[PDB]
């Protein structure tokens, strides 16, 4: 049914693993449809997502088109599908796994505090968002529209350096994530690559802040029509202004004038060579 990269594939297109060759070890928490699993194949290790047996037909669809989707990606910031085991009943979608967990998670847990006074740096959070802006440039090459960019939709593959993050959910692509959507995207419900643009802006915050809740204090019509009306949120603390300056044009109001993420990525990159910005100090929480 699903159409990408010019090909055009189905079902019958995905690798599907003989269910005996597979063991769940322990759950990491639930997604969309049902709890995810780390697990084995074969030695393999991987994440499972699951759909509950007792689900809609709908339900059937949107799982077996996460993994058509996901599985015709090939690019390094995005999660790598191992495989499905759709013919036994739980049905399984089998993940890459990530190690670090999910971005938000991480950026919370691994704050600074008086006893991890060194836990991250600046050039770990620029690294982070390199990550993702690559990956989110591989999808705007591909004329993919992703429509969640957000934390907690971003994973590490290992919790010290050498983490690498990755766009690990494709759900999407009062339910909505009006905090990561730009104006003409939540009221004319219109969806370019701009609108990653924008949302990604978002991220870069979360990302800068440590894990903050976008628009602290704001509901979501709060933040709707602040937003509309020209609103935009302050530098996390201690944000470098070059970093600032990335999300406030990524939040331009006119889709036209936000970068595209080769933009993007380039300034990300004058950002890490800079050493006003790297030697900038996180906050220590206490
Ligand atoms: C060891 O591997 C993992 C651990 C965690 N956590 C979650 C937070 C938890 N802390 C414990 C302490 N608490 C105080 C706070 C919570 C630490 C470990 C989260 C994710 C992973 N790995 C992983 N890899 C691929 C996928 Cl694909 C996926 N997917 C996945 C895993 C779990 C839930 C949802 C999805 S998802 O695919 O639907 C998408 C939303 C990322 N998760």
């Amino acid at each position: 049914n699903y159409c990408f990269a010019g090909k055009t594939s189905s079902i019958s297109d995905l690798k599907e693993v003989p269910r005996k060759n597979i063991t769940l070890i322990r759950g990491l928490g639930h997604g969309a449809f049902g709890e995810v699993y780390e697990g084995q194949v074969s030695p393999l290790q991987v994440a499972v997502k699951t759909l509950p047996e007792v689900c809609s037909e709908q339900d059937e669809l949107d799982f077996l088109m996460e993994a058509l989707i996901i599985s015709k990606f090939n690019h390094q910031n995005i999660v790598r599908c191992i495989g499905v085991s759709l013919q036994s009943l739980p049905r399984f979608i089998l993940l890459e796994l990530m190690a670090g967990g999910d971005l938000k998670s991480f950026l919370r847990e691994t704050r600074p505090r008086p006893s991890q006074p060194s836990s991250l740096a600046m050039l770990d959070l620029l690294h982070v968002a390199r990550d993702i802006a690559c990956g989110c440039q591989y999808l705007e090459e591909n004329h993919f529209i992703h429509r969640d960019i957000a934390a907690r939709n971003c994973l590490l593959t290992c919790p010290g350096p050498g983490r690498v993050a990755k766009i690990g959910d494709f759900g999407m692509a009062a339910m909505l994530p009006v905090k990561w959507m730009p104006p003409e995207a939540f009221m004319e419900g219109i969806f370019t690559s701009k609108t990653d643009t924008w949302s990604f802006g978002v991220l870069l915050w979360e990302i800068f802040s440590l894990g903050y809740m976008p628009y602290p204090s704001k509901s979501n019509q709060e933040v709707l029509e602040f937003v509309t009306s020209g609103g935009r949120m302050d530098p996390p603390k201690n944000c470098p202004g070059p970093v600032y300056r990335i999300m406030t044009q990524c939040w331009q109001h006119q889709p036209e004038d936000r970068p595209n993420f080769a933009i993007i990525l380039e300034r990300i990159e004058y950002c890490t060579q800079d050493p006003d910005v790297i030697n900038t100090a996180l906050p220590i929480e206490y």
